C-alpha cells in the first residue's frame, strides 16, 4: 500500500491543480520535484483528478497500447516542460506547453508507474 514506484511517478508527472502553466511554472516545478541535475531535457505533468489517472489501469479508462502500455480513454489537461539552451546542467530554462489531449502510461500492480513521453515530443 504505496508502491515507490507510483508515487515517484506522480512526483514527476502530477500537479493536481497548478494556476499559470507559463515557461515560468515550468522552471519553478522541475526545481521544486528535483528534476534539474541533470535538466530533464522534457518533462509532462497531468492535471486533474488522480483517481482518473489510476483508472486508466483498469479497462474503465484505459486501452492496452503498443507493446505493454495503456492509454486513455478520457483527455487529462496537461503541461509539456521542454529544455531550453543547450546544456545539460542548472539554471535549467524551461519552455512550456499546455495541451489537452488522452495519455499514455505503463501500470504496475493496477497503478501507474511509467509515462510515456513520446507523444508530447513534437519534432
Amino acid at each position: 500500500q504505496d508502491n515507490s514506484r507510483y508515487t515517484h511517478f506522480l512526483t514527476q508527472h502530477y500537479d493536481a491543480k497548478p494556476q499559470g502553466r507559463d515557461d515560468r511554472y515550468c522552471e519553478s516545478i522541475m526545481r521544486r520535484r528535483g528534476l534539474t541535475s541533470p535538466c530533464k531535457d522534457i518533462n509532462t505533468f497531468i492535471h486533474g483528478n488522480k483517481r482518473s489517472i489510476k483508472a486508466i489501469c483498469e479497462n474503465k479508462n484505459g486501452n492496452p497500447h503498443r507493446e505493454n502500455l495503456r492509454i486513455s480513454k478520457s483527455s487529462f489537461q496537461v503541461t509539456t516542460c521542454k529544455l531550453h539552451g543547450g546544456s545539460p546542467w542548472p539554471p535549467c530554462q524551461y519552455r512550456a506547453t499546455a495541451g489537452f489531449r488522452n495519455v499514455v502510461v505503463a501500470c504496475e500492480n493496477g497503478l501507474p508507474v511509467h509515462l510515456d513521453q513520446s507523444i508530447f515530443r513534437r519534432p
